[PDB]
């Protein structure tokens, strides 16, 4: 199904985005 290859896909973009919180520095609080 659609959302098969997004289960996928969002687990590959989680990875993209939480990288890019460490170039924001301190963004988790």
């Amino acid at each position: 199904t659609a959302q098969v290859f997004a289960e996928e896909r969002v687990r590959e973009l989680e990875a993209e985005v939480a990288e890019l919180r460490r170039q924001q520095g301190q963004a988790k609080h």
